């Protein structure tokens, strides 16, 4: 069975690819890696949210997987379960945060 979707008007790929028109240029994510992991462009700075989940997330940084940041900040979207499968989820929840030792 699945549960809510935060927003239904961007649960297409071609909808939320038209969310980029004023995507920053200097942005190192490009806005089809986005979109196919479920994220449209608020409109703002690299605001992005899921249209599953509602999770937002900006200040993407060189070298940031979508999918990846998906994962470690909001681990129980449908959506992101469904597409990736659980394995991965738990793969990256246990990976992150990265160890610091000393306790
Ligand atoms: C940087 C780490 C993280 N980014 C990454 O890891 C990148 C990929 N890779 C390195 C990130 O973007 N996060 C981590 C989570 O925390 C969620 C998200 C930050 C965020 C919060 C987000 N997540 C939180 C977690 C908390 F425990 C406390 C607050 C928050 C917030 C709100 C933040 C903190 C403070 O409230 C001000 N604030 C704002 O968004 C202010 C900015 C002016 N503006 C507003 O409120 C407007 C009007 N409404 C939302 N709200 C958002 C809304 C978005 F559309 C986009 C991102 C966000
Ligand atoms: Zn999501």
């Amino acid at each position: 069975a699945a549960a809510s979707i935060s927003n239904l008007s961007m649960q297409t790929h071609a909808a939320r690819m038209r969310t980029f028109m004023y995507w920053p240029s200097s942005v190192p994510v490009q806005p089809e890696q986005l979109a196919s992991a479920g994220f449209y462009y608020v409109g703002r700075n690299d605001d992005v949210k899921c249209f599953c989940c509602d999770g937002g997330l900006r200040c993407w940084e060189s070298g940031d997987d979508p999918w990846v940041e998906h994962a470690k900040w909001f681990p129980r979207c449908e959506f992101l379960i469904r597409m990736k499968g659980q394995e991965f989820v738990d793969e990256i929840q246990g990976r992150y945060p990265h160890l610091l030792e000393a306790a």
